[PDB]
């Protein structure tokens, strides 16, 4: 509802983040046509998602600085950073479905898998990457929060980069055991790999922005939201198997990649020891009736319902942690991101 | 000869860098196994190559800094700086191995190629970046020159990253079109992927850190470095080919990846309509026949020749550069880097 009346503002900044990011370096016409292949590999992959990161940066922006500091330029840097937050989205996405060999990505078939593209799909999402530093600078660089959104950024990426390096040191290809995949584990991994950027980048941003820099609200902010990406990551690897692709974007691939996700932990935690063989010898598999196999055990142990009474248990006790937490900012900022993940199915 | 007296001090100090990222994050156990997967990913891809660049951070603080003002800390801090350029270096290397599809690096098989790594290969890359960045604030942090290097560094990624970008555009596998192997097309591509991060980035961070910043003062220096990395590039083109891969340490690929190498734009001059027909049918291809028909063209136009005087022409004009630009510089900081390249095999 907040983040509608936002979108359409945010989406149309993006023709200006292209039209700057494509000229600033095209006093230089030699790097041209890679100026070229950079508005390609932003149209297509920075565009089509639901941005709802870039938009909390921009929601949580007004909600935390004063109407009279509200400028043109000052909101003009607030949608700035919020596709910056939208690009490191890209480049961790293009990454991630080279390494996990996925097919689509909203709905659309993945960048690495287009005809010509392939492995270079490396580099171009290293340079997606690169234009969230080009854009900081560029309208931030004399911002007093320039270092902070800098540092932050850096800081999220190592994060979710040794997030990822979890996630596949925990699911090597043709390597099952189901010993490793434990609470604790998951836990961990989402953390890393979706907590910090997808929840606290996003909502920090906005508070370096508006001057909110201490380091007690920062870390109670983090309270909430590292408990609302772990619920978004949960959801996400239910979508993975249980969701339809026609609304999720893309073709889920937990169970062949041989993942830690969420569904397997609960499996392994229901499963009776005749389950547990069929577990144990059915995942990780391209077979397509091996999956299924593992898809019916999963059905067969009632995951669905499970996850839908955590998905009320969950959503009760974030509404706990921003009641005890969220003063001195707006209880609306939490609530606002609570509300546009809760019960999605994309 | 100045590089080999720093060498020792600058490889073991391999171990604090390795030692101060594998400890500052284990205060977190979660993330253990993700922290010696970095070991592990550290000391493969940032150990066994010559260490040029990470050496010129150091050799060039000396000249620049007052022996007073190089005390034990200033001096920890350069060798971090160093081992952060060498860092940048193996990220870069490790995406262009699988982008390439290289076999061998420095002697031993491409980390990709490892079996059990492959393509997570990738976020072994995109950490070995991060790494960069928390050296930069574990070290200097408290600096003057500190937002100074964040930036450099980026920067710097972000034009070898326009470099490969440009680099790959000119080279679509299959796609043989040696009309677009140009001299300024080679010029720019160069210019871009390799000059900046090689020559200009880390003379430029030793700069930084001795309170050289002025903008006249790096412009001058850079002009002098893209002439350089030019060369450098240029003299790598050729190993790819005519050098020795037991003295290289790996298996060069240009001619398969279709690549717009120095070699096939000089080729292509000197080609007689003949020749061009044969190139024309023997480039970017896999077949070890067509490749060494190829390499049989360079050596009947003579280009092992033709490389031997650009090697000593362009050597001349570095140093007329030196001598036009080098000043307030001590003109041994670049009369070392330049004699550390000259006729190198490796
Ligand atoms: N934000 C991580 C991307 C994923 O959610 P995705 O389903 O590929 O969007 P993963 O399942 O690999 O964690
Ligand atoms: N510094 C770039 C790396 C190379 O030189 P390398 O031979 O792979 O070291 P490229 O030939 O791809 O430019
Ligand atoms: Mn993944
Ligand atoms: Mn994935
Ligand atoms: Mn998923
Ligand atoms: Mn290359
Ligand atoms: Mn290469
Ligand atoms: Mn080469």
């Amino acid at each position: 509802d907040v983040y509608a009346q936002e979108k359409q503002d945010f989406v149309q900044h993006f023709s200006q983040i292209v039209r700057v990011l494509t000229e600033d370096e095209m006093g230089h016409p030699e790097i041209g046509d890679a100026i070229a292949r950079l508005k390609e590999v932003l149209e297509y992959n920075a565009i089509g998602g639901k941005y709802n990161r870039g938009l909390t940066v921009v929601v949580a922006f007004r909600e935390l600085v004063e109407p009279r500091k509200q400028d043109a330029d000052s909101l003009q840097r607030a949608w700035t950073v919020g596709w910056c937050v939208e690009l490191l989205q890209a480049f961790f996405l293009v990454a991630d479905d080279i390494m996990d060999s996925s097919l689509t990505r909203r709905g659309q078939i993945c960048w690495y898998q287009k005809p010509g593209v392939g492995l270079d799909a490396i580099n171009d999402a290293n340079l997606l990457e690169a234009c969230i530093y080009r854009l900081l600078k560029l309208y931030c660089r004399e911002q007093p929060y320039y270092l902070n959104l800098i540092e932050l950024f850096l800081q999220s990426s190592y994060q979710t980069e040794i997030g990822q390096t979890l996630d596949l040191l925990t699911a090597p290809q043709g390597n099952v055991d189901l010993v490793r995949f434990t609470e604790k584990r998951y836990k961990s991994i989402v953390k890393y790999k979706t907590a910090f950027y997808s929840f606290y980048l996003p909502i920090a941003a906005a508070m370096y922005m508006a001057g909110i820099d201490g380091e007690k609200e920062h870390a109670n902010a983090k309270k909430i939201l590292l408990e609302m990406g772990e619920f978004f990551q949960i959801q996400d690897d239910y979508l993975d198997l249980f969701g339809d692709p026609s609304v999720t974007g893309k073709i889920g691939t937990d169970i062949q990649d041989n993942k830690c996700s969420w569904l397997v932990v609960q499996c392994l935690q229901r499963a009776t020891p005749e389950q547990y063989q069929i577990l144990k010898e059915n995942y990780g598999q391209k077979e397509a009736e091996k999956v299924a196999r593992v898809k019916a055990l999963y059905e067969e142990l009632d995951l669905p319902a499970v996850f839908l009474q955590y998905e009320e248990d969950s959503y009760s006790h974030i509404m706990a942690l921003i009641e005890q937490y969220a003063a001195p900012l707006p209880p609306a900022v939490f609530l606002g991101l609570a509300r546009k993940i809760y019960k999605r199915r994309k």
